[PDB]
């Protein structure tokens, strides 16, 4: 009968839901980093390109972070179906600032609203395409991979329609085909969910009992007060400068994991069991934390070290997405084909680290040979993406930790591309890969005594 590429008809109207919203954040990625240089040229934007390049990485911690809260709020309070909309439209308005003929002033709202905005709308649609399945149905595996397609086709596309719109008639037309990309996705969202989405999910599905509503209540009172206090702290003794305050989002999003983890402990039962997630976690922060400076470092890269004389430079963001486009078919082939391999998911972990530790180490080569005073050929980033993609398709397969291992590798991020230069380049590249080489050399071990738990 009538599917989506073999799956329910409900999948396309969520495929294209977060297309276009990705293509509405990638797209605005694609040029932000350059949006603030431009600003710091003109002296709109008194900050300097190293915080702007931490701005990058905090931006991105906080987005994935606040994922982690979005399935609370939508499954208890608001409703998941809600949840996406509003959220889309919170995104929407993000992207609309940038729009309006502002400057350094309105990039904090834009910010706000966008970290908020995904943090609604970005698991709650993941949880909206199992609903088109049930637990029993086999096709889960394959309509979220379908699903995965959608978010690298309008994370690919974005960086082509919105970077070129970049450079010929400006940033605020830019953003505002961004804020545009997010709009197309309401449309098709609205009136294609009315049809057939189940009415089930326009409301939340373990709504709060009514001794529930104080107790948190209390909880989200204590952590705003405590948050405010170390602010007022802050501004108290003098550090309240701008990296001041990307310090302290840093800090909050590692103390999350590690106040996590110091307490998960008290049952030897799995006592040992939970400590074999840590060499699983921290290997997924080490790599999303490569993974997303290509955003930013290789951003940069491409900007001052690449001839890229006869295109935009902003198109370099669809390598990441287009290898992962190239990718899924030959890996759906090669999952099935080795059943009797299976590899191990520690493992894996560790293959995921030493390529995006190669991508790395590929990008201290040409510096080294070449200098860092002159431009390089373009297939360096490129077969830099290559190589890092191929270590996020092994790492591909609650989604809160999924969420909170980028958001600690991009909060990693925060401090160390302020370190990234020209004269640092090739010993950065060659030290961060190399480290990252070595602690997937170290998984062998580590992952033989997980195989043994
Ligand atoms: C999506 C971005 C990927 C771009 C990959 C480009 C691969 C280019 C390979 C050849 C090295 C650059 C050649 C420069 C070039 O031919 O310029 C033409 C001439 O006008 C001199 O600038
Ligand atoms: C005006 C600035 C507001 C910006 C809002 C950004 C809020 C971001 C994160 C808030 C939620 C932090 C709590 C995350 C958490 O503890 O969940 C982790 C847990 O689910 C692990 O599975
Ligand atoms: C209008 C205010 C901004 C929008 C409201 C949503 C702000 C985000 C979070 C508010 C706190 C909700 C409670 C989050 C929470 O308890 O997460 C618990 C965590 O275990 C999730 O699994
Ligand atoms: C700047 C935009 C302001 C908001 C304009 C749109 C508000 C107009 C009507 C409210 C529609 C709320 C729909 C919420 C919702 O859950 O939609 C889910 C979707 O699947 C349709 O059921
Ligand atoms: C419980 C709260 C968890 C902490 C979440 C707070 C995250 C809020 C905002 C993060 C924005 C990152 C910094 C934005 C920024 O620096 O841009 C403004 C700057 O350009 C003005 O000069
Ligand atoms: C459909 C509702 C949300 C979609 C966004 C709607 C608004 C999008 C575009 C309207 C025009 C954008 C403003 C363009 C602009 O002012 O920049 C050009 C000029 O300022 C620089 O020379
Ligand atoms: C200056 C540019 C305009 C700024 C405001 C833009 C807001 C325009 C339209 C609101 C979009 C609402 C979401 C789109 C949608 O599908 O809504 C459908 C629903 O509201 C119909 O009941
Ligand atoms: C930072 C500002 C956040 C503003 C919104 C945060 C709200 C967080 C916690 C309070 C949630 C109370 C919602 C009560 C509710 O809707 O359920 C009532 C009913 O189901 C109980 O019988
Ligand atoms: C629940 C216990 C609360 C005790 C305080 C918790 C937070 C402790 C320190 C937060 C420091 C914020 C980031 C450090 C900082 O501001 O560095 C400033 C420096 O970069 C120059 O301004
Ligand atoms: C008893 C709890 C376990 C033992 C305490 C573990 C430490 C807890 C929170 C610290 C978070 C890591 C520090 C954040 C960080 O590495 O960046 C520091 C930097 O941003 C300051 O300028
Ligand atoms: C198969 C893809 C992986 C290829 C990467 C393997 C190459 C490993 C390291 C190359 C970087 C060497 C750094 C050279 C270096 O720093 O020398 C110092 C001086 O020459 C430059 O300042
Ligand atoms: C899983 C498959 C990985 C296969 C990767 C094989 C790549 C082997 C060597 C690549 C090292 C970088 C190439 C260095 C190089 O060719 O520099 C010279 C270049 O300027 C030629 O003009
Ligand atoms: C199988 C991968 C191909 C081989 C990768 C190993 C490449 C190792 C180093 C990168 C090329 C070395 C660049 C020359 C160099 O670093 O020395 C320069 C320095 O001596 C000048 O003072
Ligand atoms: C699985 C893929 C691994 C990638 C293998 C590593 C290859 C990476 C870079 C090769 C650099 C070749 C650059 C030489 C070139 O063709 O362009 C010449 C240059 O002078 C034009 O600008
Ligand atoms: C069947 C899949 C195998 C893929 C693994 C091989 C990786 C792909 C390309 C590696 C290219 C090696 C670098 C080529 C090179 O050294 O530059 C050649 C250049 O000097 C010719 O002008
Ligand atoms: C189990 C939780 C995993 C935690 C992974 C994060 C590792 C903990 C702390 C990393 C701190 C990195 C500090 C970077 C640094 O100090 O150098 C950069 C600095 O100069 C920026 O101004
Ligand atoms: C020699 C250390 C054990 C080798 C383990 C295998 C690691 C994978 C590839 C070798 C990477 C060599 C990196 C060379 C390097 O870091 O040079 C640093 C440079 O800045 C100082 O000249
Ligand atoms: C075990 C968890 C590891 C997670 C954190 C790994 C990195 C931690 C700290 C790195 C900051 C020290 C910077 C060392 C350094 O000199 O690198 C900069 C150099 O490459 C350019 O000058
Ligand atoms: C300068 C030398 C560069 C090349 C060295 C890199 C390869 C050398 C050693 C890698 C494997 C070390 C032994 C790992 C091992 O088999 O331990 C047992 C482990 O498999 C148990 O799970």
């Amino acid at each position: 009968g009538k599917t989506f590429f073999g799956q329910p008809l409900g999948l396309s109207t969520l495929f294209m839901t977060e297309m276009w919203e990705r293509f509405s954040y990638y797209g605005m990625r694609a040029i932000l980093l350059y949006y603030m240089w431009f600003l710091i040229s003109t002296g709109d934007l008194h900050i300097t390109r190293a915080t702007a390049a931490s701005i990058m990485a905090i931006y991105a911690s906080m987005v994935y972070l606040s994922g982690t809260i979005g399935g609370f709020v939508a499954d208890r309070i608001i409703g998941a179906r809600p949840a996406v909309f509003w959220g889309g439209v919170l995104i929407m308005l993000g992207h609309i600032v940038l729009a309006l003929p502002f400057g350094a002033s309105a990039l904090f709202g834009s910010i706000i609203l966008i970290i908020i905005g995904t943090g609604f709308l970005k698991p709650n649609v993941s949880t909206l395409v199992g609903t088109l399945y049930d637990e029993h149905d086999r096709r889960r595996d394959a309509g979220f991979s379908i699903f995965v397609f959608g978010i690298n086709l309008g994370a690919f596309i974005a960086p082509l329609i919105v970077g070129a719109a970049q450079e010929a008639a400006g940033y605020h037309v830019a953003f505002s085909l961004a804020a545009i990309g997010m709009f197309i996705g309401l449309l098709v969202y609205y009136f294609g969910g009315k049809k057939t989405l189940d009415p089930h999910y326009l409301r939340p599905t373990d709504p709060l009992a009514p001794e529930e509503v104080k107790p948190l209540l209390v909880k989200v009172s204590l952590a705003v007060a405590g948050f405010i206090a170390i602010i007022v702290v802050m501004n108290l003794v003098g550090w309240n400068s701008l990296p001041a305050y990307i310090n302290l989002l840093t800090i909050v999003a590692i103390a999350i994991p590690v106040f996590y983890f110091a307490w998960m402990i008290s049952t030897s039962t799995e006592h040992l069991r939970v400590v074999s997630y840590i060499p699983l976690f921290i290997a997924a922060v080490l790599f999303w934390a490569i993974e997303e400076q290509g955003s930013v470092v290789l951003a940069t890269f491409a900007a001052e070290r690449v001839d890229s004389s006869w295109f935009p430079v902003s198109w370099f963001q669809s390598l990441n997405p287009l290898f992962i486009m190239l990718y899924t078919p030959f890996f759906a082939w090669l999952w099935t084909a080795w059943k009797k391999n299976q590899p191990s998911s520690p493992t894996k972990f560790a293959v995921g680290l030493m390529f995006a530790g190669l991508s790395f180490l590929l990008m201290a080569i040409p510096g080294a040979l070449y200098g860092t005073s002159g431009k390089v050929s373009p297939l360096w980033l490129v077969g830099s993406w290559a190589l890092v993609i191929l270590g996020e398709m092994l790492i591909s397969p609650m989604m809160s930790m999924w969420f909170l291992s980028s958001s600690v590798g991009s909060a990693l991020n925060a401090q160390l591309v302020t370190l990234y230069n020209a004269k640092s380049e090739v010993a950065y590249f060659s030290y961060f890969g190399l480290g990252s080489v070595v602690l997937g050399i170290v998984l062998v071990f580590l992952s033989k005594r997980i195989q043994g738990l």
